């Protein structure tokens, strides 16, 4: 835990292909992981403009990076000296499916994060039209299981006309050291934020852990 | 929602079959509909006693029974007079399935909850070998789709020996007239609990409507 600052630097390597379609993206960001707060900017560096939905990705681009109560252990940062990985299956309602893994290492305060991503959807899917319009924000069911984190969201789209689509996000978390502090099982609120303008893009997400409203 | 009143009852009936296994529990309880909390009695008049986890049925016994801040719509509340019923998927980690479906009216100061449930369980399941501990305080996810409510709740079960067993909640909820005013998306925190004495049963819920931490 030590070596998480208030204050930290990021960088970002991604591959992934999504129904045949290579990319690479790339980038840097800032934040404040004890706040649980962060800001990403990114290119496209290999098959942009991406033709689908950058929101397949906002959440590929590091749960050290959230506020946590006292009362809570944080299992992220303890995964620090050490790193950690994980890995997110992503369950669209029209039977779109995609799998992200990362790992998260550090070296002084800059973590470096390397993603890839697969997904298959169909083409009528809001995400492979490239038509949503980011995620709501989100309650992540956070359980512990032989020591690694899992997480659970019910993730929903919003849709040009004003209806959602809904993607479960099924996530595991791992440390390469055993952590020794195990949490209890607890929510994390999210608020994420993109925008994509040709191959520029930018990424906030505000994350607390928290066992409101019983506590 | 004027017929729901500060303090209520209710009375309950259920007919189900799990693995083969056909059963019938009735009761009655007590509630503050805008407090979000209310205890049931129960008793199981056939097939007791159940062979399986009670856990299983405890949340088919109504959202009416949640306490809604000011800023949030009441889709419940607004559901009377008219009535509403839900139906929901039960997705257990180890294939387990059960789906129940509800129905409830209004008559005087009381809810009449009718139910049914049916479930399939591999003889392992600890839901099948009645092991299972009560459910962790959860976080459901409050969408709005055609003018029915829909909730999405990754809910665990806590084991002997300190481990946990995944169900997904997968629920409509569907007023019997438009609802006037359809809320936001939002979140319902819970906290339900059982016991079970013989064929004798006790239930209590404690359900508050939120959009915490961002609100």
């Amino acid at each position: 835990m030590s070596v998480i600052k208030p204050e930290m630097k990021m960088k970002y390597f991604m591959d992934g292909s999504v129904n045949g379609h290579e990319f690479t993206v790339e980038g840097e960001g800032t934040g404040k992981p004890y706040e649980g707060k962060h800001k990403i900017t990114l290119d496209v560096t290999k098959g942009g403009p991406l033709p689908f939905a950058f929101d397949l990705l906002s959440t590929v681009f590091n749960r050290c990076l959230t506020k946590y109560p006292d009362d809570i252990p944080d299992y992220f940062k303890q995964c620090f000296p050490g790193g950690y990985s994980w890995e997110r299956k992503f369950e669209f309602e029209d039977g779109g499916l995609a799998i992200a893994k990362a790992e998260i290492s550090l070296k002084g305060n800059c973590f470096e994060h390397k993603s890839t991503i697969e997904g298959t959807f169909p083409d009528s899917s809001p995400i492979a039209q490239n038509k949503t319009l980011g995620w709501e924000p989100s309650t992540e069911k956070m359980t512990v299981r032989d020591g690694s984190m899992k997480g659970d969201d019910a993730a929903y789209l919003k849709l040009v006309g004003g209806g959602n689509h809904k993607c479960y996000f099924t996530t595991t978390y791992t440390a390469k050291k055993k952590i020794p502090n195990l949490p209890q099982s607890h929510f994390i609120g999210h608020r994420i934020s993109s925008v994509v303008n040709g191959t520029k893009i930018g990424v906030m997400e505000d994350a607390i852990a928290h066992l409101y409203p019983f506590n």
